[PDB]
């Protein structure tokens, strides 16, 4: 699709067998999801944003469906106030900015 | 322009008579700039992101040039780790997401 920005650009994703809504976030380098049960090994990571840093679980090579497009990559799980799809996934689905 | 997301989508802005670089940030509702000297009245605001909240100065009806496009709107100034152009400005320059 084309998505305008009059509202938050929220899409449906499937990840870990579960359905969620997430923001298409061009200001996010990585993909960060609120607490969600994902399978397998992970590494603890501290990440920074507006207001300080959070501890996340890093999961690699996680398949995700983003508004009906398939991607695979790193997903960080932790106490984010919003589920965000970052550039690591957006590049795989061919997402661009236009003006 | 069209901007792909293999790198951070950084553009040149002019605001308050000053030149800066800023991220085109579809996950930002508002426009937030690092400490920068802007003229006139402001209101203190607390805003939230990944890792907690910051105190910002809110300035209204601020003209900004964003990669050669003119907009006017609210700019929040405070201790953001990155200058971000949010949807309040992106909608005015006709910025869309496409995949
Ligand atoms: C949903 C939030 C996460 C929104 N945010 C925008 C994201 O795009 C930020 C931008 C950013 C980029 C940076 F480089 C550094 C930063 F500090 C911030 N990015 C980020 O979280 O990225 C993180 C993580 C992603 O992976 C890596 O990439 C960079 C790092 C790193 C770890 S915001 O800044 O909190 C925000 C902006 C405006 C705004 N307006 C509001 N208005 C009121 C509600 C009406 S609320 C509000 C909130």
């Amino acid at each position: 699709p084309q998505i305008t920005l009059w509202q938050r650009p929220i899409v449906t994703i499937k990840v870990g067998g579960q359905l969620r809504e997430a923001l298409i976030d061009t200001g996010a380098d990585d993909t960060i999801l609120e607490e969600i049960n994902l399978p397998g090994r992970w590494k603890p990571k501290l990440i920074g944003g507006i207001g300080g840093f959070i501890k996340v679980r890093q999961y690699d090579q996680i398949p995700i469906e983003i508004c009906g497009h398939q991607a695979i990559g790193t997903v960080l799980v932790g106490p984010t106030p919003a589920n965000v799809i970052g550039r690591n996934m957006l590049t795989q689905i061919g997402c661009t900015l236009n003006f």
